[PDB]
RNA sequence: UGUACACGUGGUAAACACGUGACAGCAGCCCCGAUGGACGGACCGCGAGGACCGUCAAGCCUAGCAGGUACCUUCGGGUGGGGCCUUGCGAUACCUGCGGGCGAACCCUGUGGUCGGGUUUGCAGCCCGGCCACAUUUUCCUGUUGCAAAAAAGUCAAAUAAAGAAAAACUGUGCGGGGUUCCGUUGGACCUGCCAGU
């Protein structure tokens, strides 16, 4: 049933965000939401028959062996290099059945001797080498099987044995400088300058260039076994290592797992595994190969400096100045493709040409198809708008922008099974971070990103369901001072610039900092600089521009989040935003949201700019004739006095168990009838001839915090006749050891500093007790006014 | 291009001349993203803004994106509304396509002519949209599927099935009971009755 496929779906996401939040956050913007919809059957009868397919590749060919043209390997596995390696443990179990702990569990001197003899022998065993497979659909709609993706997962000591492989592949023959994919360094770090300058200087000078871009899609799918292991074997490595792969390759299978029904192995005809740590290396050097088999003399005169072609992750951006230049590089590139088996999505695959006009002194944009890869012709795009080369979220072949794809995004992330806090820190740490690469390659105005920038608000809005009219600033506020800390693309793309083009001249590469020397890239640079000026404060500290200070000053200017601003100097206050909200439910975070900004519709903030009627609009709904504001509701009103002794006595009593905790003897409501009048303290502890008088207190923010301690302090503490009353009845003689103490809290969830540094140092009590009376605060706060809106008598 | 300043040349000095110059600076800050129009009237404090009533055929708005046309320039380039000032060298007219929201059609379904699209392969399929033609009405109660948060409340005819028929209060480290908030033996929420009181 529907229902239920919606019930494992909802667990299984769950699941996975608790274990690992990266992979699960991956999975669910591209759309892996939905699962599968068309079951075992017309499935495995689709990708069965596409796997068991070897590629007739001939192989390299002399030509290519010149062109490429143009030994400490094997060594025995230490236990030193086994913990050097770097290796992210927050993954998925194999189908073997060790997770995690199985592998951990065993010494490091174990493995190392396990992979010792794995390599004497050469062969990994069956039921390691055994991986499985599931399916992920692409468009939100899956309406076919080929419209789905074959994710594979292999093992986890498998995965640990080839990491430490890749590791010395990548120290022993490091890629050629022009490789700028999968480097050490950033990928796109310096690529989008080149193009950048490359696509300024064209203009500038009115040289002829043609850019062009073509993909490596089913690069994964299209490398053949033997291609590969004759690649390596004529590469000068070990030709053991390379019996070893050829043996890990012609030995394989695959596990087809959908909707959790098994199914026999596959055998596999074509090499390259995805998620395999062998593979973005061992297909590097298919890069290396493909890039020395260029043609010589060709490309674009930068400077004196000649580019011609720029590695992206899984791209080849190639360049020419000539139109018949790039023909033979294409042709080139076909041929190694296919002597190799790899195939290439004409599809995807743009061309950009710049031809000059003499006489004019204007610059013409060809628009009819004029090269083609291997006779498949190749479209030719006018603007560059596929500025795409960010690895994933996928291109669409200058169909769309790279907004209509960022919606997509959106809807993906609102339709997944999350609660409302789930999807802020998706978007938080997983979208805003992942397509930013891509609004700095090429010319950018402050509109667009000002429209990208409301988009997201609108879609963040609508997850937490607040009014239009809120303070804007209170979404990307960083979390410390009171806010989402949703990251605004309109101020960090300048400050993305500012950063990294910055120090473009300080690159070891020859070709950036060619590229630094330029005219488009210091007028960027330029005004990057000022939209970071703009859109930021100087720190105090360090004098360097940091947005957060900036938005907290247009924060705690409002009118909303005013009585924000006392969040900022205890951290413990706004510690519910980001980090502990696993322990608040679904709904619970929408209302502490409500409650926090005062989102809340009363007659005063529900009626902005719409006040021209009678003063049953600004009245008190309860007769108390006064002002409608949120504070009156909340705090001074008789229909809510109930609900505020029960927030009250829902602080006292966790704070009594606190205390106990700390092993204090407590005593819940004294008794002191004091002559002066009638004094009514919270609740006493004493502890080794010292005792304290804790009051809790819930108030308003609009005066200071620690002043409104310090009225009960003072009160409480100064009497002159109370201190005396609690030291006899707790057993103590000196009236100086016992002194008051207050645990101030404004109803919006803030913690006062000198009450906080008081309750911290006088009693012992560890953070998280701390952490969580924010959290009582606001549902004491949006529970009374729940109790005051449930009747209207 | 237009202001102001650094050096050099020449000169007895200049309120004299020229050239070269920090990416030379000097071309201020702040706020604003709502949405259908033409013609005729009733509303409003007839005031900035917000209601409604009549027709029209489809388009109407956009400081959103991309490309070209002309013009101003100065080479850098340039086209929304409002405010505070303060001196504090800038720049407009439209059409084309895409996205957004307001319209307007469209509408139970199967074949074919279709056309734009995606996806494997070499025009063989699956799926997304737009034109051209085909196939009694009202009326209550059991099963199948689309989203709400949980083993159920909403969906009484959303589509349905010789579908089976008819007409034409609360105050609480209180107490008891259950696959239900989401937490890895606890915690807030509602469901009930007693416990000392109002
Ligand atoms: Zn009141």
């Amino acid at each position: 049933t529907s229902r239920q496929k919606r019930r494992a779906e909802y667990a299984r996401v769950q699941e996975l965000y608790k274990k690992c939040r990266s992979r699960a956050a991956a999975e669910v913007i591209d759309g892996a939401c939905g699962g599968v919809g068309h079951s075992l059957e017309e499935m495995e009868t689709y990708w069965r028959p596409i796997l068991e397919r070897v590629s007739d590749a001939p192989g390299p060919t002399p030509e290519a062996l010149h062109a490429l043209g143009r030994t400490q390997l094997w060594k025995p596995i230490s236990v030193e290099e086994i913990k050097a390696s770097r290796f992210d443990w927050r993954t998925s179990p194999g189908p073997d059945g060790i997770r995690s702990g199985q592998w951990r569990a065993v010494p490091v001197h174990l493995k190392a001797e396990m992979f010792n003899a794995w390599m004497a022998r050469g062969e990994i065993p069956e039921i390691l080498r055994q991986c499985r497979t599931v399916f992920v659909p692409k468009v939100e709609r899956p309406g076919g099987p080929g419209e789905y993706r074959p994710i594979s997962i292999a093992s986890i000591p498998l995965r640990h044995f080839h990491s430490i492989l890749a590791r010395r592949l990548l120290a022993c023959c490091p890629p050629d400088a022009r490789q700028r994919g999968f480097i050490c360094a950033d990928g796109t770090l310096e690529n989008s300058a080149v193009l950048d300058a490359v696509l300024g200087d064209s203009r500038k000078k009115l040289r002829e260039c043609h850019v062009a871009v073509l993909d490596f899609a089913k690069a994964f799918d299209t490398v053949s076994h033997e291609a590969l292991v004759e690649l390596l074997r004529l590469r000068g490595m070990p030709e053991q290592f390379c019996g070893y792969i050829a043996h890990l390759y012609d030995t394989a299978s695959t596990t087809l797992a959908v909707n959790n029904e098994m199914s026999s192995p596959v055998k596999v005809g074509r090499g390259v595994r995805q998620g395999d740590p062998l593979s973005p290396i061992l297909f590097n050097v298919v890069m290396d190969l493909i890039l020395a088999s260029l043609p010589e003399r060709v490309g674009y005169r930068l400077e004196m400096e000649l580019v011609s072609a720029l590695a992206y992750a899984y791209d080849l951006v190639l360049l020419a100045g000539s139109k018949v230049g790039m023909q033979e590089s294409i042709s080139a590139v076909d041929c190694v493709g296919r002597q190799m088996g790899l195939r290439l999505n004409c599809r995807k695959s743009a061309v950009l040409s710049m031809i000059p006009d003499g006489h004019r002194k204007k610059h013409h944009y060809l628009t009819e198809r004029t090269f083609n890869i291997g006779g498949k012709p190749l479209r030719q795009v006018s603007c560059v708008e596929r500025w795409r080369y960010l690895g994933v979220d996928f291109e669409a072949s200058g169909c769309v922008t790279l907004e209509h794809s960022i919606s997509s995004a959106l809807n993906n992330i609102s339709r997944a099974p999350l609660k409302p806090q789930q999807r802020l820190e998706i978007l938080r740490a997983h979208l805003i971070p992942r397509f930013q690469h891509g609004f700095v390659l090429g010319n950018i105005s402050d509109d667009r990103l000002r429209m990208l920038d409301v988009q997201i608000r609108k879609a963040v809005g609508q997850w937490l369901r607040l009014p239009a009219d809120v303070p804007k600033a209170y979404y990307h506020a960083a979390v410390q001072d009171g806010g989402l800390a949703i990251p605004s693309v309109r101020a960090t793309i300048p400050d993305l610039i500012v950063r990294r083009f910055g120090g473009l001249d300080s690159s070891p590469w020859s070709v950036a900092r060619a590229a630094a020397k330029s005219d488009k890239i210091r007028k960027k640079l330029r005004w990057a600089w000022k939209q970071l000026r703009r859109f930021s404060r100087v720190d105090s500290t360090t004098q360097r521009p940091s947005v957060r200070l900036f938005w907290r000053e247009h924060l705690h200017a409002s009118v909303d989040g005013r009585e924000l601003r006392e969040s900022t100097r205890t951290p413990t206050s706004t510690k519910w935003i980001r980090e502990r909200c696993a322990q608040i439910t679904g709904r619970d975070f929408v209302q502490f949201v409500h409650t926090h900004i005062n989102a809340l519709p009363s007659r005063i903030r529900g009626s902005r700019g719409r006040r021209g009627g009678g003063e049953s609009s600004l009245t008190c709904r309860a007769g108390c004739k006064v002002r409608e504001t949120t504070a009156h509701i909340l705090q001074q009103c008789h229909r809510t006095h109930g609900g505020r002794i029960l927030r009250h006595n829902k602080i006292v009593s966790f704070v009594a168990k606190a205390m106990e905790e700390n092993k204090w003897t407590v005593e819940l409501e004294p008794r002191l009838r004091t002559s002066v009048g009638l004094r009514k303290p919270a609740i006493i502890a004493s502890r080794d001839g010292v005792g304290v008088i804790v009051d809790v207190q819930v108030v308003s923010g609009q005066r200071s915090l620690d002043e409104l301690h310090r009225e009960k302090r003072n009160k409480y503490g100064n009497h002159g006749e109370l201190v005396e009353l609690v030291a006899g009845r707790l057993g103590l003689p000196k009236a100086e050891c016992v002194r008051a103490t207050s645990c101030t809290i404004s109803w919006r969830g803030v913690w006062s500093l000198t009450s906080y540094k008081e309750l911290r140092s006088i009693i012992g009590l560890r953070e998280p007790t701390l952490q969580i009376v924010p959290i009582l605060a606001l549902r004491g706060s949006h529970m009374n006014w729940t109790r005051f809106n449930q009747m209207t008598s």
